[PDB]
């Protein structure tokens, strides 16, 4: 009763605005072309691009940063460390993962204000 | 003629000050106990907040991120992608790669200048 496995277990509650865009751009980013392992990679790259570049044309927030990572199979081992410093102004982090039949991809933004 | 493989292939080419802060860490926060895949992902955890804590009493510079992603083995696959926004201040991104013997844990120390 699957069949395709698309968005099925997404992460975090990224808000609507940065959702739909940064969503929208996988969708984009990863179903423009083919699967290709080289690709792979670059096709994040590609959303990053196509995230911020949106949301420079969105202006809001203002500042924002956006990160991702790609999660090769099921069986590969993937795991990020990060602890910053002190900053209210620049504090937001919304991650999301996005699958399709085995390979995942995660892509965080981080809504900073100012 | 190798037999350990120790800080072998290390990454970017951080400042002295960050570079031996986050490296004592790893030393400490990795060789302070046996390996343990409880603590495999646990340990950089540690290590963020004894990188982060450390610059807080170096207090040089001021505004700085701590992040990293462990290496689950040699055949996993992991890749990670970030897209930032605008802003000249907040510009340093330094990472660093860890190896023992298999395993690799790669952690990245973002000096913001403020």
């Amino acid at each position: 009763m699957e069949g395709v496995d698309p968005a099925v277990e997404e992460a975090a509650f990224v808000a609507d605005d940065v959702s739909n865009i940064i969503k929208e751009s996988i969708d984009a980013v990863l179903q423009n072309q083919q699967y290709s392992e080289a690709k792979v990679s670059q096709w994040t790259s590609s959303c990053l691009e196509h995230c911020i570049k949106r949301l420079t044309a969105l202006n809001k927030p203002f500042k924002y940063v956006v990160t991702c990572i790609i999660m090769q199979k099921n069986g590969a081992g993937l795991h990020t460390a990060a602890s910053c410093w002190w900053d209210s102004t620049t504090d937001g982090s919304r991650t999301v993962r996005w699958e399709n039949k085995s390979m995942y991809c995660i892509c965080t933004v981080f809504g900073l204000a100012i």
